[PDB]
C-alpha cells in the first residue's frame, strides 16, 4: 500500500508493452511521480480553483479539444472518454514520437471503452508552425479550428505553440515549473488519474450553472496566483516534515 | 549524440540516453525507467550538484564502510546502465563485496549486467548471479541475497532502492545506506544513511572519498560516524528542496522564461 502508485507504474509499463507509450514516456511518468511526492499525492485545492476554470471554459467553448497520448492512453483511457462526453469535446489522438503503429495502438485501446467514439489526429493534414513535422501534425477538425484545447502531459514547446496560434490552453501536469505548466492558459497541477475523472464530474454539474456565472468563474481565475498557491503549499508542506522530522517514520503527513 | 556541448542541460539529456540504451542491452527494467525519471525531477529541485548535506552523508558511510566487517555494494540495471566503472571503483577502494540485486530479475538481465560489468574488470568477483538465501518478509523472490554477500553483510549500499527492501534488510540487522535523489521515499526515511545525491556524482565522489579516508586511523572514522545524524541530514534536504523552489519561482512563475 503505495498500491495506487505501483499500480500505474504498471499501467505505464503495460502502456509501452502494447505500443501505446513510448520510452521518454516512462521516464516522464517518474518525473510527475517525484511531483507528486512533494504535493502529497492528492487533489489540493488550488488544482481545484483551476479545474473549475478550466470546467467553465470548456462548457463556454464553441471548438473543445481535448488531446490524448500515449500516456494519457495507459492512464486514464476510459476517463479521457467520459470526460471528452461530458463536455461534448473532440478527441484527437496527438503525440511527439508519432508513429502509425503507436496511433492504432492508441486508437484500438480507446475503442476498448466506446467502440464508436470518434477520433480526430488519425490522418492529420494540417500542422502547428514553431515545431516539427513529426512533432507538429494536428487534425484539420480539431485543433487546428480548436478555441480551446486540453493538452495533458505535454512537452513544452506544444503548449506554448498552440498559445501562439491563439488556441486557449488547458493543462493537466504534476510539474508546475515545467515550460508546459509556465505557458498554458489553465494550468491544473493534479495527477491525471484523479483530475480527469473530478473534471468529468464537475462537467456534469456545472452544465447547471448560468452561462453569466461560468462567465464570472472564468474571469475570476489567475492563473499565475494558482501555480504560486501550489508552490506555497509545497513549501509550506515541506517546513513542515522538516519541523517533524521523517527519519523512520512509517508514513509522513 | 542528438545534442550539443554548450547545451545547458547537457549532461542531463546524456545519462537520459543511457538509461534507454540500458534499457535494450537487457539490463534496465522498465520500471528503471520511471526511476530515472523520479530522479531527474528531484535533481533538477536539489540543483543538479553534490549538496554539502549529501557531502556530509557520504563522509559518514565511507567511514561506516571502512570499518565494516563485510561490507557489500548492491548493483542494478540502473546502476549498470549509467555507472559501471565507478561502482567497481567504488568496491575496489573500499575492498566491498560486489552483488547484483535487481527487483525485477532474470538470468538474461543478471548476464546483461555481469557482461557489462566485465567490459571494465574481466577478473572482478560477482555475487547474485545465483542466490540462494533470502530476506525475510519480501514477496518473495526479490527478496533473494547471495549467501556470500548481502546474506552476511553488516553494511550494505544500496543505489535507488525500492522502498521495501531498505526496511527488511534494516529489519534483518543490517545497516544499510541508500543513494537516493527522491528523501520522499519510504527507503530513503528507513535507510540508516541517506545519501540524496545523483550515482553519476555520489560514486566518483565516494570514491575519491575512501581513497583519503583509508589514511584514516579508526578514531578518526568512528568521530564521523558517531556525529552523523541522519534524520537532520534529511531534514536538511527537505528544507534545501523548499529554498530552491522559493529562488525558481520568484519573479513569478507563470510567462514564462
Amino acid at each position: 500500500p503505495r498500491y495506487w502508485s505501483l499500480y500505474y507504474r504498471e499501467k505505464i509499463i503495460e502502456g509501452m508493452e502494447k505500443g501505446m507509450t513510448a520510452k521518454a514516456g516512462l521516464i516522464a511518468h517518474g518525473r510527475g511521480e517525484a511531483f507528486d511526492y512533494l504535493i502529497g499525492e492528492r487533489t489540493i485545492e488550488p488544482a481545484e480553483r483551476a479545474m473549475r476554470a478550466a470546467v467553465a471554459k470548456l462548457l463556454l467553448a464553441e471548438n473543445p479539444v481535448v488531446s490524448v497520448n500515449g500516456n494519457v492512453a495507459a492512464l486514464v483511457p476510459k476517463e479521457t472518454i467520459e470526460l471528452a462526453r461530458a463536455l461534448n469535446a473532440k478527441l484527437e489522438i496527438n503525440l511527439f514520437y508519432r508513429t502509425e503503429d503507436r496511433v492504432k495502438a492508441i486508437a484500438e485501446e480507446l475503442r476498448k471503452y466506446d467502440p464508436e467514439i470518434e477520433l480526430l489526429g488519425i490522418n492529420p493534414t494540417k500542422r502547428i508552425p514553431g515545431l516539427e513535422h513529426e512533432r507538429g501534425k494536428v487534425d484539420e477538425n480539431g485543433i487546428w479550428k480548436a478555441d480551446v484545447v486540453v493538452v495533458p502531459l505535454e512537452d513544452g514547446d506544444r503548449t506554448e505553440a498552440l498559445v501562439r496560434m491563439g488556441k486557449f490552453v488547458i493543462t493537466i501536469d504534476l510539474n508546475p515549473l515545467s515550460r508546459s505548466a509556465r505557458m498554458a492558459d489553465i494550468t491544473i497541477v493534479d495527477n491525471i488519474v484523479r483530475a480527469y475523472p473530478r473534471m468529468t464530474e464537475l462537467a456534469r454539474e456545472m452544465k447547471d450553472y448560468s452561462r453569466g456565472e461560468l462567465i464570472r468563474i472564468i474571469e475570476e481565475y489567475d492563473n499565475g496566483k494558482t501555480l504560486n498557491d501550489v508552490l506555497l503549499h509545497i513549501r509550506d508542506r515541506l517546513t513542515k516534515l522538516a519541523e517533524g522530522g521523517i527519519w523512520r517514520k512509517k508514513q509522513l503527513d
